[PDB]
C-alpha cells in the first residue's frame, strides 16, 4: 500500500491536467514485468475521469533496485533516457529524479525467446544493433565498463554477508578471461549491453532500457545478445527461467545475424566479396570469445543481485547456469 | 593548480576523440576561466600546432559541494542534455558526477551596466518568457523555494563555528516572507533562478536573431515567475567582475526603475501571452500587476541568495566574499521590504 501510495505521490507531482485531479482510490497503479533489476508500475487515470488537454492516459512507473542506484549509474541511465527520448529514439520522459522514472506507456509486446531465432527478425535485431553502435555519446570513450564493473562485482560479492567463488574459481579466472580477450581484437562502441527479448518492443523495433549501456567491445554487445537466445525469463515456477543451452545460435545464424550487422556497420563502403567474408570471419571468432564475457559478467551480477535485489527470482541458480555455461564454451573454444 | 591541469587532461582524453588521444599533457592548454560562484571552468584546448583528425576545445566544469547532491545531479545533467539536443544550448559531450564536458560557445557574457540597455532587456525579458513556456520532467509543484531556503537554513544551522542568522533574525524573517509571497499570486512556470549577466552569453557569430544564449541551469526548478523576474533585477545592482576582496560591488541605486521594470515586462508579456488579443485597459492591468507582483518576489531572491552565501562560505571552495555578499543581500532585503510598506 506504500508502494501505492508513493506511485500515486509520483504521478501527482510531475503530471498535468486530470492527474492533479485524480484520488488516490481513483487511480489504477498495476506492477508489470520490469525484468530482473527495476520495478515497474503501469499508472493509470480512472476511465471515466477527463482529461484538461494533452496529459497522457496512462504512464509507467520504474523504480531503479539497488544495484542500479549507484550516482554514477543514475547519471548514465537518467541522461541516457532523456537523450533518446528527444531523438525519438526512445519512450518520450515525463519525470525524472534519483529513484526512478515516469515514462511514456507505449503500446507494444516485447519479443519473446524463440522470436530472437527467427530470420527477419534476427536481422532487424542487427541493423537496429549496428545504428546505436555508430552512435556518439556523452560517456567515457575507454572501455573501462566491461572489467571494471566485474572487478567491482567481484569485491562487493566477497564483502558480503554455497560458494561460487571457490566451485568456479572466479577470481583466477577472471584474469584467464582478461588474457584471452587482450588477444581478442574487437572495436569499442556505444553498447547497449542487455539486448534481451525482453529489451526490444514491437512497435518496426525500440530498444529500451540502456541502464547498463556504455562504450564498450563490440563483440559483447554480440555474444551477450546470441547468450540470450538460451534463457528464457517468463518460465512460470522457480527459478522463474529455463535455459536451453542448444538454442545458442548455430554458426549459420551467426553468420546472417553478422551479415546484416556489417551490412549497417560498413553502410556505403564497397568491399570485395573477399574482403566481406574476411570481415564476417573475423567477426565470427571475436563474437565466440566475447560471448564468454557475456557470461561471466551477468553471472557477477546474479550473485550480487541475490543480495541486492527485492525481485523474485532465481538469482543463484541463473548464476550458476551462466557460470556453467561459460566454461562449456570455453571448452567447446579450445577444440 | 598542476592537480588541476592533469585531471582536465584526464577527462577529456578519456570523453574526447581524434587528436584527444594523442596530445600529451605538456601540450593540452587548460586554462582558469570565470565559472561563477558556484563551479570551477576551465577551457581546454589542442595546441594550434597539433592538427586535428573534433573539438578544438571544450569547456570543463566542476560542480561546486553545494550542487553534488543526487537531486541536483539528476536535474542539472538532464537539463544541460535537453537543452543540448533543442539547439537551447552547447552540446554535451561529457557528463558525469562531477562535472560536463561541453561545446565552447564563441561569445563572452553580459557586463552588470549592460543588463539596462533597452534593446538586450527586451531580448533577455523574450527569451525568459520562451522558457516559462516549457514543460520540463521536473515536479510541477512549486516546492523549490522554500524547500531549499529550509534545507539551507537548517544547514547552516548546524554548520561550526559575527552571527547573520540572530543579527536578521532570519528564522522568523523566513516566515514572515512566506506569509507575504502565500498571498502574492504568481504563476508556477519553468525557472531558471539564476539569470545573471554572467549566465546570459552574447553570441559571437550568431546563425539567426537570437543573439543571447541563456546558460548554466544548474538551479532551474518549477518556480514562481517573479522569482525568475525579480531575482533578474536584482542582478543589476551587483557586478562580480570586481578585482579586490570582496570580489563584488554592489549599486543600489542601479536597481530598475519602474519604467525599467515596465520595458521588461512589456516585452516578457508579449512573448508570454503572444497570439491573445488584449485591449489597452487588459494590457494595462497586467503590466501594473506584474511590477506589484515582482516586487514581493525580489525579496525572496535576496533571501534566498543570502542564505546559500552563508552556506557557501563553509561549502565553497572559490575565493570570494560570501559572507559580506550575504550581508548586502540581507541588508538589500530589508531595503526593499522597508521600501514596500510605504
Amino acid at each position: 500500500r506504500d508502494a501505492e501510495r508513493r506511485a500515486y505521490q509520483w504521478c501527482r507531482e510531475y503530471l498535468g491536467g486530470a492527474w492533479r485531479r485524480v484520488q488516490p482510490e481513483e487511480l489504477r497503479v498495476y506492477p508489470v514485468s520490469g525484468g530482473l533489476s527495476n520495478l515497474l508500475f503501469r499508472c493509470s487515470l480512472p476511465d471515466h475521469l477527463p482529461s484538461v488537454g494533452e496529459e497522457p492516459r496512462e504512464v509507467l512507473l520504474r523504480l531503479y533496485g539497488a544495484i542500479l542506484q549507484g550516482v554514477d549509474s543514475l547519471v548514465l541511465e537518467s541522461v541516457m533516457f532523456a537523450i533518446l527520448a528527444e531523438r525519438s529514439l526512445g519512450p518520450q520522459l515525463y519525470g525524472v529524479f534519483p529513484e526512478g522514472r515516469l515514462e511514456q506507456y507505449i503500446p507494444s509486446r516485447p519479443l519473446k525467446t524463440q522470436e530472437l531465432r527467427e530470420p527477419v527478425l534476427s536481422a532487424a535485431i542487427a541493423t537496429k544493433m549496428a545504428q546505436f553502435h555508430g552512435m556518439e555519446m556523452p560517456f567515457t570513450k575507454e572501455p573501462h565498463w566491461l572489467f571494471g564493473t566485474m572487478e567491482r562485482y567481484l569485491k562487493q560479492i566477497q564483502d558480503l554477508p554455497m560458494n561460487l567463488l571457490e566451485m568456479y574459481s572466479l577470481k583466477d579466472e577472471m584474469g584467464n578471461l582478461r588474457k584471452l580477450l587482450e588477444s581478442t581484437p574487437s572495436p569499442v562502441v556505444f553498447c547497449h549491453n542487455d539486448i534481451q527479448e525482453g529489451n526490444i518492443l514491437l512497435l518496426s523495433l525500440m530498444l529500451v532500457d540502456f541502464e547498463y549501456s556504455s562504450y564498450n567491445y563490440r563483440g559483447f554487445d554480440i555474444g551477450n545478445h546470441f547468450c540470450e537466445w538460451v534463457y528464457d525469463y517468463t518460465h512460470e515456477e522457480w527459478p522463474f527461467y529455463k535455459a536451453r543451452p542448444t538454442d545458442y545460435p548455430t554458426q549459420e545464424q551467426q553468420l546472417h545475424f553478422i551479415r546484416h550487422y556489417l551490412a549497417e556497420a560498413k553502410k556505403g563502403e564497397t568491399l570485395s566479396q573477399e574482403e566481406q567474408r574476411k570481415l564476417e570471419e573475423d567477426l565470427l571468432v571475436e563474437v565466440s570469445r566475447y560471448a564468454l564475457a557475456s557470461h561471466f559478467f551477468w553471472g557477477l551480477w546474479s550473485i550480487l543481485q541475490a543480495s541486492m535485489s527485492t525481485i523474485e527470482f532465481g538469482y543463484l541458480d541463473y548464476a550458476q547456469s551462466r557460470f556453467q555455461f561459460y566454461f562449456q564454451q570455453k571448452g567447446q573454444l579450445t577444440s
